[PDB]
């Protein structure tokens, strides 16, 4: 040792034991007293008699300083050490009320610390107990905070309901208060998906308690709590509420309180229910069968005219009453929405989004130019979120014009509104550059809102003239970017839209930036398919669409832009797209078969993409297609012969080798010759046929003698039919010099 060495020995043992007790307090977790010390200090404040009432030194308003200070000291002792954390939980669970008084006036974020001090579910019961209380008595100011503890207390444990069921009662019992009603929907959503029918029924059970109370004529005023709770929880538990809204005598009890009593305020409250219940076609009908006389006499007091009407509209009960008519009935919503009574502005839209379905209204609205202007402004600038859908729905029903041998006999009333509608649209939709406007806000529009934009556009395309202008405003952008999402009917309608537009516009002035192969997928959807449909439910693809899409499809081929080669390539390429156009080439239906031939015709101008499909001829497939074309050379439908002739005309020139090979083919030659002479009448058809001949003889050596070609060399029909052409007329400005050069090779 060192200390046992001397006249005053201290035996090194009394020294270890010494540093041991100096080392024990020097080895175990630092700053814990300080923390628990500071905490106790805070918890000292509690000694203020009346339930540790928070002395107003702290509550007040400028005291935010002194609080933030307390919230930190608490959080500290809580998130640094476990020992300090454990302390804070003991002092809190020890005086749970005070504990609550203390925290309430702290930040919302402080809750995680209060709850984080509750170790296991069991320990939280003395707590839920106070909570049922503070809530029931409505004494405590800050409900939002107490109920936020609830929501977190819930989300953090696995409760049994037998322990939280009190929420239903206590929360419903305060439905009147917006601070609660709000925290209720939340706390309820949880309770729902966590106790399903166990909750689902405890609610119906409580509510039943209220309807019984109202039946006996006892209570704080049941009926109101009920009505208010029903309308409020209707969206959340649609199914449920109805199972209560029906309840035998309830339907009576409401009415009695509304008739044999003023309660103007109660009345209004009921009308807010009737409207909230308008879900399944059943309730709507129920509401009519049971609450019609109400809605009727209600429309007398302004305080309940809007709430009444809206019900009559959303239920269609207006079609009964001898006191109003569609004209007046709607004037109410048009009246108010004229930058006036803001409280009505929203529901009058929703109302008018319906009424603007029966034309009587449609006509009416496109007349009142001012209202239309308010609406137009109401959509754009306004940025009145929820009012958009209806305003956009009204702006779809408004722009909706009816869809529609020789008749030289003697009716034309339909030219009335037709005109009006194409007027309206051009006036307020196209000029107001509204389509252009929507182009920008599109990204944000609610899914539903978007759809209305697709209808507005679709309604514009019904009349070709507008297509051009509607294009610069970015429509083809809208529709196409939309179609790049999800098999609903709206989609086949926006598809039709896209097609009508690509038919009447220039592929350059549009796909001058965002490529074209993007439109192809959509166009084909309006054509037949060998693949197991798309999504499947419900709307059909009329034959008229096959025609329309074909027209637009051809257009996108015409262009001699490098983009065109690109388009054509894509078509003849994608095995499915070609297997389709190939089949439609043999369609017995004429508009189809010709447009398809007109498509192929155009594609042929960018050879390397389709050529090998008809003029290869070493290929069974091409040869097949080759002969088909040679027969269609003599189709009744003259507009098709032109296309077929066109085809043969081009490649025969564009690719000499082929021309030479055609000199061998009989039926090709015999037909081309015949129709050429038997239909010299047609100007295009002959103009075409001549080119073929210019090109064919073009690969026929004159001095070459050695090898000759009869069918064209001789054939008096062609020979003389060539001369009849030569005998002035419409031989064409160019292809004239050819005629004699050609006879220069005949016998």
């Amino acid at each position: 040792p060192l200390s046992e060495k001397g006249n005053d020995p201290i035996d090194s043992s009394t020294i270890d034991s010494l540093c041991a007790a100096f080392d024990k307090t020097l080895k175990s977790t630092p700053d814990v007293q300080k923390y628990n010390d500071a905490i106790n200090t805070i918890f000292q404040l509690r000694q203020k008699s009346e339930s540790g009432k928070m002395p107003a030194d702290l509550t007040n308003s400028e005291a935010l300083k002194d609080r933030q200070k307390i919230e930190e000291i608490l959080t500290r002792s809580y998130q640094d050490h476990s020992e300090s954390r454990v302390h804070l939980s003991k002092l809190i669970q020890n005086d749970i009320p005070f504990a609550l008084n203390l925290f309430e006036i702290l930040s919302r974020s402080s809750i995680h610390v209060f709850v984080g001090c509750f170790s296991n579910k069991d320990a939280t019961i003395a707590l839920l107990n106070e909570l049922q209380i503070r809530i029931h008595y409505g004494e405590d100011t800050h409900v939002t905070y107490l109920l936020s503890i609830i929501l977190q207390l819930l989300n953090k444990f696995k409760y049994n309901f037998k322990e939280v069921r009190f929420l239903v009662k206590e929360l419903i019992l305060r439905i009147s208060e917006d601070e609660v009603k709000s925290m209720m929907l939340i706390i309820f959503a949880e309770l729902q998906s966590s106790f399903q029918k166990d909750f689902d029924k405890a609610v119906v059970d409580f509510m039943s308690s209220l309807i019984v109370e109202a039946e006996i004529d006892v209570g704080n005023d049941p009926l109101s709590i009920i009505v208010k709770t029903l309308s409020e929880l209707y969206p959340s538990l649609t199914t449920l509420c109805s199972e209560i809204f029906l309840t035998k005598g309830l339907s009576k009890l409401f009415k009695k309180r509304v008739f044999e009593e003023q309660d103007l305020q109660f009345t209004k409250e009921l009308l807010r229910l009737l409207s909230s219940a308008c879900i399944d076609e059943t309730m709507r009908t129920y509401i009519t069968e049971n609450y019609l006389q109400l809605l009727e006499r209600s429309l007398n007091v302004e305080d309940v005219q809007i709430y009444s009407a809206l019900v009559l509209v959303k239920t269609w009960s207006f079609t009964k009453l001898t006191c109003i008519n569609l004209k007046q009935l709607s004037e109410i919503f048009i009246n108010a929405i004229s930058r006036r009574i803001v409280p009505k502005v929203e529901m009058s839209v929703e109302a008018l989004a319906y009424l603007s379905l029966k034309a009587s209204v449609k006509i009416m609205i496109r007349s009142n130019e001012s209202f239309t202007e308010i609406l137009l402004t109401m959509i754009k600038s306004q940025k009145m979120t929820h009012c958009l859908y209806g305003l956009l729905v009204i702006m779809a029903n408004l722009s909706t014009l009816p869809e529609e041998x020789x008749x030289x006999x003697x009716v034309g009333a339909e030219k009335a509104a037709k005109e009006d509608i194409l007027l309206f649209n051009e006036k307020y939709i196209l000029r107001t550059e509204l389509i252009s406007f929507l182009k920008r806000e599109m990204h944000n529009l609610s899914p539903n809102c978007k759809q209305q934009v697709v209808r507005i556009i679709y309604n514009i395309t019904r009349s070709k003239n507008f297509i051009p202008q509607l294009a610069q405003q970015g429509a083809v952008k809208i529709i196409l970017e939309y179609l790049a999402n999800k098999g609903e009917p709206i989609r086949i309608l926006g598809c039709r839209a896209l097609t009508r537009m690509l038919i009447f516009t220039n592929p350059g002035l549009i796909f001058k930036k965002y490529s074209a192969l993007n439109a192809i997928p959509f166009l084909f959807e309006l054509l037949p398919r060998s693949t197991p449909v798309d999504d499947n439910p419900d709307e059909q693809i009329k034959l008229t669409d096959n025609y329309e899409a074909l027209l637009a499809l051809t257009n996108l081929a015409s262009s001699e832009t490098s983009d065109g080669e690109e388009v054509c390539k894509h078509i003849v390429s994608t095995k499915v797209y070609w297997s389709t156009i190939e089949n439609l080439m043999l369609d017995e239906n004429v508009p189809l078969q010709r447009s398809t031939l007109e498509l192929i015709s155009n594609m042929m101008s960018h050879p390397l993409t389709i050529a090998a499909k008809f003029f290869n001829l070493e290929n069974p497939q091409s040869l097949r297609n080759f002969n088909i074309l040679v027969k269609l050379l003599q189709l009744s439908d003259v507009e098709s012969q032109r296309a077929v002739a066109a085809i043969f005309a081009n490649i025969a020139t564009t690719i000499p080798l082929i021309a030479k090979e055609l000199l061998t083919k009989k039926e090709l030659i015999e037909n081309a010759i015949q129709v050429f002479a038997d239909q010299i009448d047609d100007i295009e058809l002959r103009q075409r046929l001549l080119m073929l001949f210019f090109g064919l003889f073009e690969v026929i050596p004159d001095n070459g003698t050695n090898e000759v070609y009869p069918l064209l060399q001789e054939n008096q029909k062609l020979k003389d039919a060539l001369n009849m052409s030569l005998k002035r007329g419409d031989s064409g400005p160019e292809f004239s010099a050819a005629i004699p050069v050609i006879l220069a090779k005949i016998k």
